[PDB]
C-alpha cells in the first residue's frame, strides 16, 4: 500500500512571510501531488512562523522535490528537509576486513555525491577494524541512509548512523 505518511513529508523553513498554504502548493506541486500542504502561524495574530509542511503522495516524489533544490519560493530559497539533526557523514559499521573503498563508493554514490571515504584502520597495527565513514555533499543523501530498515555492503548487513 501507501509509504508512511511520516516518510511522505517535507519540512519547508525559511519561508517568506508572504507565503500561503495555497502558493507553498502551487509551487510543490510540481514534483508530485500534494494531499497535504500547510503554512504555520500564529494562533493570535495570523503572521507567520516562516515555516511550514507539504505531504507528498510517494517518496519517489518527496526524493523528486528535494533533487530540484535549491527552491526559490515567493522570492526566497527555503530549506526543504525530510522529517533535525542535519548533518552531511554516516558512520558504517559491520564491514569487516574484506570490504574496500570501491564497495561503499558503489552502494552509496546512488545515494548522493561523495566527497570522503575513510575506512577505519588500527592505530597499531594497520588492520582494518571493520567500519567506516562516509561525507557526502549534502544531508539528504544521510537521511534518505538513516531511514533505511536495511544496507547490506559486500555481502555484510551493516549498521548505518549519521555521524557528528
Ligand atoms: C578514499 C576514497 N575516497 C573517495 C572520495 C570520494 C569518492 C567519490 N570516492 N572515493
Amino acid at each position: 500500500p501507501k509509504e508512511p505518511e511520516q516518510l511522505r513529508k517535507l519540512f519547508i523553513g525559511g519561508l517568506s512571510f508572504e507565503t500561503t498554504d495555497e502558493s507553498l502548493r502551487s509551487h510543490f506541486e510540481q514534483w508530485g501531488t500534494l494531499t497535504d500542504c500547510v503554512v504555520m502561524r500564529d494562533p493570535n495574530t495570523k503572521r507567520s512562523r516562516g515555516f511550514g509542511f507539504v505531504t507528498y503522495a510517494t517518496v519517489e516524489e518527496v526524493d523528486a522535490a528535494m533533487n530540484a533544490r535549491p527552491h526559490k519560493v515567493d522570492g526566497r530559497v527555503v530549506e526543504p528537509k525530510r522529517a533535525h539533526l542535519t548533518v552531511k557523514k554516516i558512520f558504517v559499521g559491520g564491514i569487516k576486513e574484506d570490504t574496500e573503498e570501491h564497495h561503499l563508493r558503489d552502494y552509496f554514490e546512488q545515494y548522493g555525491k561523495i566527497e570522503v571515504i575513510e575506512i577505519m584502520t588500527d592505530r597499531g597495527s594497520g588492520k582494518k577494524r571493520g567500519f567506516a565513514f562516509v561525507t557526502f555533499d549534502d544531508h539528504d543523501s544521510v537521511d534518505k541512509i538513516v531511514i533505511q530498515k536495511y544496507h547490506t555492503v559486500n555481502g555484510h548487513n551493516c549498521e548505518v548512523r549519521k555521524a557528528l
